[PDB]
């Protein structure tokens, strides 16, 4: 009849209470008696605050990054307006499945600069999987002979990702709204990741 | 020989303190010393810490929309595309040139939901000036025939307001990189209206 390791039932505290109440007002002592743990198992195992922010952020976003890998494998011939359109789909589904998670992925904002960097340094070389991929499949594309590759692979990649932003943040708490909005905003997408290409190419 | 008031020598810290710690790990104390005013006396104008962010993040704003309202009365018959690009280059400069302000705006993410959402209530009637603006130039543009009126407004909006949240984010206490960057971004800007424009359009 097994349980999560404490280790788990921490990192799970940890992930409900800071997406919550963010990482400066959050407290260990509250993620403790929410993993039902003692006090000081946190610092066995994390040390301080700090580190077990940046070990529960590792943890979601390998998660995630399992996910990418599986869905980049399977689609890696898709065009590639095709294939993020796709890939939004997927996690807005994921997010509205995972909403903790969604929440707590959101807090990266509020911390202290040092530690963002960390993160931000630590999750590089993953990000730089999709970000290679985008690179590589815009060769493949009749770019407007006004438009740079370095243009294209910064509009996209600013697309993708500040569209993330957006919807974390405005349907932070709210997953059933979420739920409720999704074919909205998936054809939403549609036709702006098709203005994009139309913009963008000859 | 004429100082601040004391409740602007008292937004001023506030505006340097909160945007360089963020609202959670900034003290009035620190606000009051940086002020060299008494611990006392922001309670008298201020009564708590939230209202005294509130007042100053109002103070910032106001400030921004009368350059807004300047600008827009004077551009007012510009094509939409020409007028946000202008306008961008002008918040650019702005930014470089206000880096303590601009720091400081950009802390309205790290602030519990009750005060954020207080300040985009109390924000919206002059948010909407521009938003109203933009609405209603988008009627004198050919739009193209996939293309709702309102999925434009979206998109424009989005990266209106994004690319803003982005170089703050990314120039934080880097003024004279922003400055170095200016340019380049200018352009950068130019060529991704320019795709916008024609992907939505006729």
């Amino acid at each position: 009849g097994h349980m999560l390791s404490k280790r788990d039932a921490i990192l799970k505290a940890a992930v409900e209470v800071f997406g919550k109440k963010g990482y400066d007002r959050a407290t260990t002592d509250e993620i403790a008696e929410k993993a039902g743990v003692a006090k000081g198992l946190i610092f066995h195992y994390f040390k301080n605050k700090e580190e077990l922010y940046y070990q529960a952020y590792m943890s979601v976003t390998e998660k995630l990054q399992k996910e990418f890998e599986n869905f980049l494998m399977k689609n890696r011939n898709r065009d590639i307006f095709d294939f993020m359109e796709r890939w939004i789909e997927k996690k807005l589904e994921y997010s509205a499945s995972h909403p903790e998670e969604a929440d707590f992925l959101i807090t990266l904002v509020s911390v202290d600069e040092g530690l963002r960097k960390r993160i931000l340094l630590d999750l590089e070389k993953s990000q730089r999987v999709f970000f290679d991929f985008v690179r590589e499949k815009l060769k493949d594309l009749d770019l407007a002979e006004d438009v740079t590759e370095e243009i294209a692979l910064k509009f996209l990649m600013w697309f993708f990702s500040g569209f993330e932003e957006v919807y974390l943040r405005t349907y932070q708490g709210k997953p059933e709204l979420l739920k409720r909005d999704m074919n909205t905003l998936v054809e939403e997408v549609k036709v702006m990741l098709r203005i994009l290409k139309k913009g963008m190419t000859k």
